[PDB]
């Protein structure tokens, strides 16, 4: 039920975080050059 | 050299859309099963 919800949304927030740091990586190397 | 570690980088944010991507569709997956 909601705990599974719950399971789910911690696994997007997760991804989401380490989505914007691939994103600042990506931004640091492109202003490194 | 430069371009590879740009590269690089661009595959694993590639990477990272694509597995928010997917932990997006298991949470409308499970509100769907509800």
């Amino acid at each position: 039920g909601i705990a599974q919800i719950i399971a789910a949304q911690e696994e997007m927030l997760r991804k989401e975080r380490e989505l914007e740091e691939a994103r600042k990586k990506l931004a640091q190397i492109r202003q490194q050059q």
